[PDB]
């Protein structure tokens, strides 16, 4: 019967599905240490940055349905380091729980030792932030928080304890706790039916297939919804992987940075884009006007304040993903039975044909190093299984045009905070996820630094994964970004190591740096080099079972091609029309 | 005339005296740098995490009096980055300007990649956050700005700046730019006089000199008050420095962790405190009643509603520092030539014999090495313009203990706040502040590892400090709170290093790391290696001009001296009551 | 297809089975009464105080389960003497769906006649308070309004239309619409 709240608390998370947290204890929080040390069901990963401990949570949420990543703080400056984790996860739709220590109840309004308003604070980006002001409501505030977190659009929740409220005991009995239902709204049979009707009307229809749909785990069903139809396939960002990048349908990639040439001319051919589970990010539109011109729009989101947000669709629809795919398949069905649904045979070739013309060059034998070059090598080493992590840069924007995914949850990016930092963490978190997940992470230098002292953690919970590094000793997504101001200010990161003069100047000695935090690493100058460092990383990871760095050497200078429009994006570097030049794109190699 | 809104900016900057920024660039803030760059009148810092920079506008703010360290930074997560900072400032009533660039106004509410309510987030940790809504306003905002940052109680300041209103152009005229009046609060003659009849009457009074007698420029005034009434002088930690710790009259430390055993008795033994720019934190006072017990309590505050927050003071005045102390060394120079002031030799000779008397050891010979020792060779290897730099840990609570301290801001610590990564870049923006500055960081393990990058920006920008590193392997504060859980849960950093069999099972190669960053180091196992550590680090400071880490490798556990209340702080470690085995106190040790 | 939102608002209010509305008319939220006269399916009682419109749809919401009084206004100070009914609606959880005109978008830092923050001031008192950015949304924070009324706690809504919002065409189906699962 009687125990104290976070012992009761420890109840709750295990009954929630639980089984792991990463964090870092403070005098406020160890209380609910001790609880989960008398409890014993959860692993504890000590970060070495509290934001490093939050952005694992996020790692470990997007790595498998149904997955929430806790990330565990003290009072003060612990809550202020998971802020940024917190704006990221809601601005993804999708949950972490955050809990906090924080000064007993009747010490909040008299300045304590790091005592902050961290209710107010996290409250602009979370879907509840909450001070537990009573023991009793200690259960019933994460009972709350599984429903928020799960239901609707998704998005995370901070728990903060009183130190008093921890420790104090309550009544609790195990037996009788519950989780509570999750709402998703679901589409009627009459909204599916005059969607379908729409999309026969199409002649030219792709399905932008969004986060939406990986969120509500419905890969599987939007193939097969694809597939009956015949309707090509562009995923956003987020929803990378939920159809092959090897499948028929799959069209490419649509927008201003993470796009193909390919991708933004079908886009831009087509007369209806059928949009399940997206939102018509920036990046992805560009303007509105050019997006939408010509085209019927449909969109399915499970939140009704996302549609109309900044496109009119013709038909707006409030569902869950897997709902809606559901009855799109069933309808889908019934209507190839009745001969109702067309023969897309020369869309799909138009669409094929553009996926095998409109190219970008990878095949480059220079020295130093252009960064192209390692996208290839990554396609030819790691198998179809392979799953990618990764921030933002010309590191994650060139990996995004030019490595190809296979699986859902197997691009693993913080596609609208864009947080340098969250790479190293965020696998760590996929890792504990997923023991058996064949995790490559993508940085550039400068991602690579921020959260760096997050590679001892690997090393010291020895959580194996191969991050590849690409360095140009420069922000070098920000120089691009300064053409338009003709200057190129304080954008480097070069100077000429005392202790490596083997850097040739490019400032940090990241396998010095790695070696030290206890992890492996491979620098490579030569384009010939990365293919057999790529082998030898897998080999260390095996026999050592810690991080391994794969560091290669960059011109200092690539422009990686973005523009502000889809049919103005610039290709700054050589475009291909053949294999030789791109020899990794899907329709040339056969993946696994 | 004609210029852009950030143009405009560059020369209110100019005018407030700002000459130096540490920032991180993005497109969203590409502006204000490409004005930054044409205007020429400010140094530009590049930090390697937007946290980093935020924490060296803070040491920079702190180096010396009138100083404002700016903070730049883009969109979206660099203003998430930057609330532990404003948090932190905040907390210890000093400013910092954050400046982030922002999504455009058109697009607030259209969920823009790296679009997030930065305004709302910081409201609580700020005197102001604004997104500045017209150019024309751009001006009159960071002319509000400093008046508030100068102005009662000092705080930072945050303002956002959406792209399309940094880039329109206004009109302006530099010539006609003026700061605004700073507004503070002075005491009357009869609030002072009153006060200086109270101490007379005082048999056993102490001056409790605070962190508003710092932010006030007014440590000359505060000692030459003390020397005038023969009255002691207990500074808080925020006040430390503002008299000399070989002062006749400096009577140590009071508080539950950074406290000495002759402050506490001193405190105890008394029958008034003076407050002067205190606010009576809890770690200061523990329980406000045995605090206070058969003692008057006078409270000078330049913010109003500080003065009777956590105890009620039997006189309380809302007063700037220097306002005060002016004021008052005019009373007690009146009363002087009156004949009115008591002798009081009889209290100092009995607070300067607990000085002498109730000590703890630092000469330990011992391997691996007592921390203790450490701060005795430290006392010794630097001069009395030695500037101390720490945040919180075992390591920063018995630096608190141990070290000594001559000069106002020679102690640079975030007392209320204590967010572990702080020490490293706070230490680089003290440098930058003074170039002439000695500076001494101290950092745990822990700590040196959350912001370790920030190094790199020591080695790139030539910026020299001896960092000193002790490592236990351990979050060591926390496995000692941990010990009324009875368990060692969840604190430990040690592993069997893979590339260093010589940091015998301790984890991270401190070495390795500050060396692969760019900067020199040095480990130490045994007590007499640290002197000649010490010489070598500064000669290896003059030669390469980059920061040089001394790391000692620490026993695994010690327990630091800390209780609850002041009379009920636990001695674990040995103690001491002769110089042999604490030869560093001031009453031992000429210094310099 | 084509009508302005405050039009396309008056069908999603109809299926959601609002029959009454109690307010107090003003400039800025005149296009809302506008589309409440062309479309004739709710009964309007004008208050002498718009403090009276908003405990009237109180007693309305309380007298028959299912009810949800509707309450109008403009902008500036109709909005603020709607706080004391949306605190006992919350305060005693059942809810009434309130209506204020505003300033047009973008006018709304630039202190026009009557315009306030009424989102800020409301937010305490309510499940949810909202100035809506964009025309087509005014059907989807109806939508999501009457969600929140009726699911969990139930409680209050402020609904904030900007006039140049109001005003603006969409395309809607009033045959497409189907309320929200409760
Ligand atoms: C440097 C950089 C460049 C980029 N360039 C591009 C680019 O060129 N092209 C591009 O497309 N992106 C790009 N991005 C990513 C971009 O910012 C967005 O993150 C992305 O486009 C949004 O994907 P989405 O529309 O699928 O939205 P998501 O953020 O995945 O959310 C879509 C919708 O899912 C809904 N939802 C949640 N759960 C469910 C559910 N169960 N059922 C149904 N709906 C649900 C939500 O309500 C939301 O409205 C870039 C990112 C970076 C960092
Ligand atoms: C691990 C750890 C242990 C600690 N242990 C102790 C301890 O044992 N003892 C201890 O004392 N501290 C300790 N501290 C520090 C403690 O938390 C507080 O930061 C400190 O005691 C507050 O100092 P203060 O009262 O001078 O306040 P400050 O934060 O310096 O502020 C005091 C007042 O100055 C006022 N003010 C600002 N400008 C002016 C001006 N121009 N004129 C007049 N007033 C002005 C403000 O309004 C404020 O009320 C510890 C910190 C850490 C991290
Ligand atoms: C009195 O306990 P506390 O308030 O819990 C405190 C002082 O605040 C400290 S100190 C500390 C550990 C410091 O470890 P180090 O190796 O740096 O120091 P040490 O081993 O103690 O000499 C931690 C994790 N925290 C907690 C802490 C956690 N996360 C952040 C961001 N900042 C903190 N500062
Ligand atoms: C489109 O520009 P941006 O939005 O300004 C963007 C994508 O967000 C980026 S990317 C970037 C530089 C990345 O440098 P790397 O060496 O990691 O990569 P790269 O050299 O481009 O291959 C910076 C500083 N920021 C800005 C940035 C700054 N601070 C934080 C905390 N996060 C950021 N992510
Ligand atoms: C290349 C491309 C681009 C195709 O679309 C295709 O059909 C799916 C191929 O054959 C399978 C191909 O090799
Ligand atoms: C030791 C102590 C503690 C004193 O107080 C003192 O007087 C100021 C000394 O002599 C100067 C001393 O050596
Ligand atoms: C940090 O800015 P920099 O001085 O590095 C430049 C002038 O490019
Ligand atoms: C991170 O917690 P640990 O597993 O390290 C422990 C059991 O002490
Ligand atoms: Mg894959
Ligand atoms: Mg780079
Ligand atoms: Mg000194
Ligand atoms: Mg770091
Ligand atoms: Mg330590
Ligand atoms: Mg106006
Ligand atoms: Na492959
Ligand atoms: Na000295
Ligand atoms: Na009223
Ligand atoms: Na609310």
């Amino acid at each position: 019967a009687k125990m104290r709240a976070v012992d009761a608390a420890m109840y709750v998370l295990e009954k929630e599905g639980i089984t792991t947290a990463f964090g870092v204890p403070g005098a406020a929080i160890n209380p609910f240490y001790s609880a989960m040390r008398k409890h014993g069901g959860i692993r504890h990963i000590l970060a070495r940055h509290v934001e490093g401990a939050s952005h694992m949570a996020e790692g470990y949420t997007r790595a498998t349905a149904g997955n929430i990543g806790v990330c565990l703080g003290t009072s003060g400056p612990a809550g202020t380091d998971m802020i940024t984790a917190l704006y990221s996860a809601s601005a993804d739709s999708i949950p972490i729980l955050c809990i906090t220590g924080q000064a007993p109840r009747a010490r909040l309004h008299k300045e304590d030792f790091q005592a902050v308003d961290i209710e107010a604070i996290a409250k602009p980006v979370s879907k509840m932030a909450v001070t537990v002001r009573e023991a009793a409501l200690v259960p019933r505030v994460l009972q709350q928080a599984f429903h928020l977190m799960r239901s609707g659009r998704p998005g995370p929740v901070l728990v903060d304890l009183p130190f008093d409220v921890q420790v104090a005991e309550i009544e609790f009995d195990p037996d009788m706790y519950e989780p509570l239902p999750v709402y998703k709204p679901a589409a009627s049979r009459m909204q599916i039916e005059k969607a379908v009707e729409m999309l026969i009307q199409a002649e030219r229809p792709v399905i932008v297939a969004g986060g939406g749909v990986i969120n509500a785990d419905a890969a599987a069903l939007l193939q097969q919804f694809a597939e009956l139809t015949s309707v090509p396939v562009i995923p956003t960002l987020m929803g990378w992987g939920c159809i092959p990048d090897d499948h028929e349908l799959m069209a490419g990639m649509v927008g201003l940075q993470t796009a193909h040439r390919y991708g933004n001319a079908t886009l831009l051919a087509s007369d209806m884009v059928f949009g399940i589970g997206n939102r018509f990010a920036n990046r992805h539109t560009g303007s509105v006007e050019k997006y939408t011109e010509g085209r019927k729009i449909v969109h399915i989101d499970i939140e009704p304040t996302q549609i109309g947000r900044v496109l009119c669709p013709d038909l707006g629809i409030v569902s869950d993903a897997k709902a809606a795919l559901t009855l799109l398949v069933e309808v889908a069905q019934e209507m190839q039975k009745a001969g109702r649904l067309p023969c897309r045979k020369e869309w799909v070739a138009d669409c094929q044909q553009r996926k095998r013309t409109l190219l970008r060059k990878t095949h480059f034998d220079n020295v130093p190093v252009k960064p192209q070059r390692v996208y290839e090598e990554m396609n030819k080493a790691f198998g179809r299984d392979v799953c990618y992590v990764t921030t933002a840069g010309l590191s994650q924007i060139a990996a995004a045009q030019m490595l190809h995914v296979f699986k859902d949850r197997h691009w693993i990016n913080c596609g609208q905070a864009g947080p340098l930092g969250w790479t190293i963490p965020a696998a760590l978190g996929v890792c504990a996820a997923d023991p058996k997940r064949n995790v490559v992470a993508i940085s550039g230098d400068f991602d690579f630094q921020f959260l760096i002292e997050e590679l001892a953690v690997g090393a010291q919970f020895n959580i194996p994964y191969i991050h590849v590094l690409v360095n140009n000793a420069y922000l070098g997504l920000i120089r691009q970004s300064q053409r338009a101001f003709d200057m190129d200010y304080c954008v480097q990161l070069a100077f000429e190591n005392i202790n490596s003069s083997e850097v040739n100047g490019y400032g940090v000695d990241h396998v010095k740096v790695a070696e030290g935090l206890g992890c492996k690493a491979i620098r490579v100058f030569k384009p010939e080099d990365i293919a057999p460092a790529f082998e030898q990383a897998k080999a260390l990871m095996a026999q050592y079972r810690v991080p391994v760095v794969v560091e290669v050497i960059l011109e200092r200078v690539t422009n990686i091609s973005m523009g502000s429009e889809l049919d103005n994006v610039m290709e700054f570097e050589d475009i291909a029309d053949n294999a030789a030049d791109a020899p990794t794109e899907t329709c040339f190699m056969h993946y696994e």
